[PDB]
């Protein structure tokens, strides 16, 4: 090796012993070093193994061949120089591990080899090098060589071809080309760009990314760790379940780095090369080559990054459902329902973010400590003042960062309390709205999200001053370095070649603020997520349930407990119910007999006892739970079906006359909450899903509470009865109704949460105690609309919306100090470019410009993100603006999943991801413009180029946009379901538990989130496919350019002119990647305002039409005739109806379940708008008073009781305009005093999510309570006395007629011995008035009144 024939002369020509050693040596030690690491993954990852095809065939006979034509040299060297022993035989070994390497790929399953192929192409490159040197020299050795390298030749050709294998996604199988260009998506990204894309024309997930195999893992891991605990750490089980797969992303990363420094020193070596003209020409031919191979390396990286976070959110999101099904009713209450939805839906957002990070926490400092060397060998040890500056930011940016850690805390706490609070509004709309209480929850949330936007403008007050340390670090750290080193000296080129290192340098430092904030951010999710995974799951095994002694449910001394802290609900329960014995558990309110029935399912934490419950549960929950899935879903609930035992259960149930009134019968959709039926038909359709799944033991929780006497005494006679469906089963009838306990074979009376007293009806009549007394005293059509995806480019109006929510002075400040950052570090560069009195007055301008830069990166940190404050604070205002002014049928219509996914991932994405998004768009905007500047003063005459160059990229991110738009789009359409999910299964866990449906739930929640990663995977597969032409596009102006400077050497700066276009190539391609990141984050603006545009209620308050102060004061509803119709597709339910209901006039609207009657209720407050007539109320019509002028003047208690998650006096007036005393006395006369009084919190007494930690009787008191707090001079009275016992029935009766007794009172009820001291009563049958007049006469006409009468018992 000399340089007089390899670069001195014009033959580029390698020495006789190079070309025998080196060159021999580079392929056959790349297989050496790889064939270890390569069986780790031959092993890990396995796909069977590929039948034998001719191609694996050819490519193994030529491996033979090659072998022996290799060792064939050593036979005829056999036949001086020791190379001539050596490298034959090298050569023939690496060569037979090449050919076991490829029959080792056949046996596990590997269609295209990276390995193979690259090696074969470095083999390829050596031989043509040794090749060229071969015939330039010029039979005994060489043809050996030709032959080699033919074969060589061949065998690469052939390891390009995919093998057979063993809506598919086309990853499964790409060649390797395919996959290391993501050429496997180009197909869908012209597809994309001539119709937008669907849900359809997304690929099947692929079967290493799916739900299914890749949540169970992360739960194994859990699992084991908890087991060695028994805290476990939920970081240990992430790299146990994540590092395998990412691990290989550190190779790749460190690749990148060596090539990214090492392409740099080829453009210098170029530019100074502008030395044989073939010195250029293979300059720029390694620059090409070293730059793509560099692209493609850095972005296979990328995309195991963002494999790896797609995936930690596939296993976060069902291991947060998993622990939600197996979750503890006590932790549930601890972990809110906000809490689980932000864990699920931004929290494994946070691991995304950090996967594209925890490669840069060791590569910053790797590239620092380099530079560090780099500028030593250039100077000396002064720069001992350099990386001390540089070191005393890590200790001083940490504490600031630790700070940051507390923020983040305390945002993602006051965010679940956030969504938790939007939660309660979702579940408890109607009486939100009935109540005209939503600006008083909208002012709620308010103040809940102005707390939590302060907590994040704080955290982006110190990123921003950690990012203003960072950047201007770098210029200490020069500044610093030269100050001790002065005091050899700083010739104008030691002192500068040290410069233009610390600019290289200051890359790492700028990256390092994002890097701290992502592991901030991931720190405070991984604690929120260990947390939750470590919470104490209800154990079933404490219900010894035994399957099919004869005593089904037997109980020994149990003290079943809701918590532990808690004081135990049940006192030592004792009861053996034989087999197949019907089971009354009556009792008052709030004494633990849905305690009992939900601590028979193992709901119940059980302090000391023995239960054992034999058979399957079939439980029916006091609220009905029911699904978005139609009637016949919701009966048989995952069952096959059975026609005649399906037709059975629907008649025996009474739910036949229902389904025909229905649209579509069984088959029409249902709504999210089961909101489109009524109360009893709720019921009725959870008591025959219950009935139809055959089970042995069957808990009923009130299920004809809210049904008539006639259609009560059907079922029960029908379904529970003796002579009933279920007659063979044993029965746990809760009820509060005593018609039906002579049929009961026994009856438990459950006082003060224990058993009082046990019996049959006969026995208990003869014992001569307190039930004794109690008992003589007797007293298709698709409704749910799924989520919409726009088909088009964002509007500019919603641009427009995210900037004048932002405003015009903090727009242009931010704009102003983006053009001045960037105008100030050009002015920096050609300071210090071209201009390199130097010391003291060039060195301090550097330094002085580098900290006038470092402000203003400040300034714009410090503006964007106040800005990303402002217009969070508008977007979301709007939009629960938007959301709660839209009517009750929005809701209806509108699954919860969406109404969730706005507030919660929606709302996210324009808090923290659209404003660092908008200002890298800025800034990589803004360097392309002064890059334009800086190649337009320079050489003019290329300004032709310019506009071209541009054009071509804009075509590019046009043709990328048109498809990445709707992906992220489908993504979003994609996620709503997710939550819809989550919701129905947190609505009802227990109903899952108790019908071990658990497993088919799990299963639709990975359906849902393989639909998710559906559209999300392609996305992040577009960016890598649109990044990959981007940058090739760059390589190719680069090559070009850098081939026009090297064949304009000695023609008319040319060297300037590549280094220009491959700085402008660059800009451009962040530039074309930003924008297109910026388009897809404007797509969660695009959806929050896609609320705006829907049509919402009457305005709440029309001030020309406004009603006297005393209004009311008569309370004459009059309705005309009031057509209701729901939706303007289905038949009238009020059907021209016509009563005069005088001032002060007690009138009960009685009827038959399902007749319209609070569809009444729901025509008063205008909840529903009138299809045909109108209510004229005190000769004022409400069609034309203002919403609240209307609801703020009558009063309602609602058939579902709704308690909102927080204190029971905020539960009693969220408007708290009632005195506490005035509260008391309201909490007095509704027989709740002592309850609330007992309790340890008295009346800041928090009640859980939805009002769980109250039972459904002490619900509707609350709810009798805050209309009694309420009173106006309208009552309407919609069955409150549904699900209490029949002493506080009549307590809350005798107190309804004692306060209101001079307000007119509309009551639906299904008691008729409540209605009978009414005036008039209502009958409705099929919306229409049958019956008009006083129960006495309605008794003497012997009509339908009389009938249901009878069924009561009441004649
Ligand atoms: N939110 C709703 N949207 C659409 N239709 C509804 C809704 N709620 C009930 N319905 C339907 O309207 C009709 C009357 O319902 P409504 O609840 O007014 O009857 P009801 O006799 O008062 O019931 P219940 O006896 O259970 O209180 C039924 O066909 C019912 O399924
Ligand atoms: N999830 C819960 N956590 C804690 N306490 C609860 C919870 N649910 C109910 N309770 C309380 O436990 C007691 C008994 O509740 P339970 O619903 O079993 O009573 P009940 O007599 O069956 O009610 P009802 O008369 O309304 O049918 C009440 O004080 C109730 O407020
Ligand atoms: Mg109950
Ligand atoms: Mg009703």
């Amino acid at each position: 090796w000399e340089w007089n024939v390899t670069w001195n002369t014009s033959n580029p020509d390698f020495t006789k012993c190079f070309q025998n050693t080196v060159l021999v040596w580079v392929p056959c030690s790349y297989l050496w070093v790889c064939f270890p690491f390569y069986f780790l993954y031959l092993s890990h990852h396995d796909r069977g193994y590929i039948q034998m095809t001719h191609l694996n065939k050819a490519k193994t006979a030529l491996g033979f061949l090659l072998w022996i034509v290799c060792w064939a040299d050593l036979f005829y060297s056999f036949w001086l120089a020791p190379v001539f022993l050596v490298s034959p035989t090298l050569l023939g070994i690496t060569m037979l591990l090449a050919t076991f390497l490829i029959q080792i790929e056949r046996r596990r399953g590997v269609q295209s080899s990276g390995i193979m192929l690259t090696f074969w192409l470095i083999a390829l490159l050596c031989a043509l090098a040794i090749l060229r040197s071969k015939i330039m020299t010029a039979v005994f050795r060489d043809v050996t060589f030709y032959i080699y390298f033919s074969l060589v030749l061949i065998q690469l050709v052939l390891s390009c071809f995919s093998d057979r294998s063993p809506n598919p996604c086309p990853e499964s199988s790409a060649s390797f080309l395919s996959r290391i260009t993501f050429w496997w998506i180009t197909g869908m990204m012209v597809q994309g760009y001539r119709q937008p894309l669907e849900s359809t024309d997304l690929w099947s997930l692929n079967k290493e990314d799916t739900s299914e195999q890749v949540v169970p893992v992360l739960v194994k891991n859990w699992k084991k760790e908890c087991a060695k605990s028994r805290d476990p750490s939920l970081f240990k089980v992430l790299y146990k379940t994540f590092g395998p797969y990412f691990l290989m992303s550190f190779l790749f990363k460190a690749v990148h780095d060596l090539m990214m420094f090492a392409g740099p020193e080829i453009l210098k070596l170029l530019i100074n090369f502008v030395a044989p003209e073939w010195q250029g020409y293979f300059y720029t031919a390694l620059l090409f080559i070293s730059a793509c191979l560099q692209t493609l390396v850095l972005h296979q990286y990328f995309h195991i990054c963002f494999v790896s976070g797609m995936r930690i959110k596939t296993a976060v999101i069902g291991a947060v459902y998993r622990k939600a099904l197996v979750i503890t009713n006590a932790a549930r209450k601890s972990s809110t329902v906000g809490e689980i939805v932000n864990l699920m839906s931004v929290d494994a957002q946070r691991f995304m973010d950090l996967a594209t990070y925890i490669n840069m926490i060791w590569s910053a400092p790797l590239q620092v400590i380099l530079a560090l060397y780099l500028l030593w060998l250039n100077l000396g040890p002064s720069v001992l003042a350099g990386v001390a500056v540089m070191v005393l930011m890590v200790p001083l940016n940490a504490v600031m960062a630790m700070k940051t850690k507390t923020y983040q805390v305390a945002h993602m706490k006051s965010k679940d309390n956030r969504i938790k609070l939007m939660n309660e509004i979702l579940n408890g709309i109607k009486v939100l709205k009935l109540y005209a209480w939503e600006l008083a929850f909208k002012d709620k949330v308010l103040a809940i999200r102005q707390e939590e936007l302060k907590v994040l403008k704080k955290s982006a007050y110190l990123a921003a001053v950690g990012t203003f340390t960072w950047v201007c670090t770098p210029f200490l750290v020069a500044l610093s370095t030269f100050a001790v080193y002065v005091t050899n000296i700083l010739d104008a080129q030691k002192a500068f070649v040290s410069l233009a290192l610390f600019n290289i340098l200051r890359f790492p430092l700028n990256i390092l603020p994002m890097v701290i904030s992502s592991i901030v951010q991931a720190s405070v999710s991984l604690k929120r997520l260990r947390v939750f995974l470590s919470h104490e799951d209800l154990d079933p095994d404490s219900i010894q349930r035994r399957p099919i002694a004869t005593n089904s449910i037997t109980v020994k001394n149990a003290t079943f407990t809701w918590a532990r802290n808690d004081p135990p609900t049940l006192h030592g329960i004792t009861f053996s119910v034989p087999e197949g014995s019907l089971v009354a558990v009556v009792g008052q309110v709030g004494c633990g007999k849905s305690s009992l029935l939900s601590a028979l399912l193992a709901e119940m934490d059980k302090v000391e006892g023995h239960v054992t419950v034999k058979g399957s549960v079939a439980y029916v929950p006091q609220q009905a739970w029911i699904q978005n899935i139609s009637l016949r879903e919701n009966i048989l609930f995952g069952r096959q079906l059975q026609e005649r035992y399906y037709k059975a259960v629907v008649e025996a149930c009474a739910l036949l006359p229902d389904l025909e009134i229905l649209p579509s019968g069984d088959r029409t959709e249902i709504g999210e909450k089961g909101v489109n039926l009524s109360g009893g038909q709720k019921q009725r359709v959870s008591l025959a899903r219950a009935v139809y799944c055959d089970s042995d033991v069957y808990l009923l929780d009130d299920p004809l509470s809210a049904v008539d006497a006639h259609v009560g005494k059907h079922i029960f006679e029908n379904v529970i009865g003796p002579k009933g469906l279920l007659k063979n089963k044993t029965r746990l009838l809760v009820t509060h109704a005593i018609s039906y306990l002579p049929q009961m074979d026994v009856i438990i009376v459950m006082s003060g949460g224990k058993i009082s007293e046990m019996g049959s009806y006969q026995e208990l009549l003869a014992r001569d105690g307190a039930f004794a007394e109690f008992l003589r005293t007797y007293a298709t059509w698709k409704l749910v609309e799924a989520d919409k995806a726009q088909t088009g480019q964002v509007k500019l109006s919603v641009y427009w919306d995210y900037m004048k929510a932002i405003g015009l002075f903090i727009s242009f400040l931010s704009i102003f100090l983006f053009l001045c950052n960037h105008v100030a570090s050009l002015v920096s560069n050609y300071w210090l470019s071209l201009w390199t009195e130097h010391t003291q007055v060039r060195l301090s301008v550097y330094g002085a410009l580098g900290i006038s830069q470092g402000i203003t990166v400040f300034g714009y940190s410090m503006a964007v993100s106040i800005g990303g404050i402002f217009a969070s604070r508008r977007l979301h205002l709007d939009l629960l603006h938007n959301v709660l002014r839209s009517p009750i049928s929005f809701f209806e219509r509108t699954p919860s999943g969406n109404l969730v996914n706005r507030f919660s991932k929606e709302l996210d994405t324009v808090d923290s991801m659209i404003p660092q998004v908008i200002k890298m768009f800025m800034g990589s905007l803004f360097n392309v413009i002064g890059a334009c500047i800086i190649i337009l003063l320079a050489t003019p005459m290329a300004a032709v180029i310019i506009p071209p160059l541009g054009l071509i990229y804009f075509f590019v991110q046009r043709f990328y946009v048109a498809s990445s738009r709707q992906l992220k789009r489908l993504e979003s359409v994609s996620r709503s379901p997710v939550y819809s999910h989550f919701n129905e299964t947190l609505l009802g866990v227990s109903v899952i538990r108790a019908f071990e449906e658990q497993e088919r739930f799990i299963r639709q929640s990975d359906l849902k989130v393989d639909e998710n990663q559906k559209a999300y995977y392609p996305s992040i597969v577009a960016n890598r496919w649109l990044a990959v032409r981007l940058e090739c596009v760059g390589n190719c102006i680069v090559l070009f350019a850098s081939l026009f400077a090297v064949i304009s050497r000695h023609s008319l700066l040319v060297g300037l002119s590549v280094s220009y276009s491959l700085q402008v190539t660059t800009y451009l391609n962040w530039l074309v990647r930003m924008s297109s990141e910026m388009e897809t984050n404007i797509v969660a603006v695009e959806r929050l305002k896609e609320y705006s545009e829907t049509e919402k209620e009457a305005p709440w308050q029309i001030q020309d039409m406004a009603p006297p102060k005393d209004w009311p004061q008569v309370g004459r509803v009059e309705f005309r005739d009031y057509g209701l119709r729901y939706r303007e597709d289905l038949d009238l339910v009020l059907k021209h109806i016509n009563v005069t209901i005088d001032g002060g006039e007690k009138v009960g609207i009685v009827g038959r379940t399902g007749a319209g009657k609070s569809s009444l209720t729901l025509g008063l407050f205008r909840i529903k708008e009138s299809a045909e007539g109108e209510i004229i109320i005190d000769d004022i019509n409400i069609a034309k008073i203002g919403l609240h002028d209307l609801r703020f003047k009558i009063t309602i208690i609602p058939q579902d009781p709704v308690l909102f998650s927080g204190s029971l006096r905020m539960n009693l007036d969220p408007f708290s305009q009632y005195s506490d005393e005035e509260v008391w006395t309201s909490l007095e006369l509704a027989h709740l005093k002592g309850f609330v009084s007992a309790l340890p919190d008295k009346l800041n007494h928090e009640c859980a999510e939805g009002g769980e930690n109250l039972s459904v009787g002490q619900r509707q008191l609350v709810c009798l309570a805050r209309a009694l707090l309420r009173k106006t001079k309208i009552l309407v009275l919609d069955e409150a006395t549904a699900a209490v016992d029949l002493e506080t029935d009549d307590l809350i009766q005798s107190t309804i007629r004692t306060q209101f007794d001079d307000c007119t009172v509309l009551t639906i009820a299904h008691r008729l011995n409540t209605i009978m001291d009414y005036t008039r009563v209502i009958v409705l049958d099929k919306g229409e008035i049958q019956e008009w007049g006083s129960p006495s006469d309605l008794l003497q006409q012997r009509g339908l009144f009389y009938s249901m009468a009878k069924d009561s018992g009441l004649v």
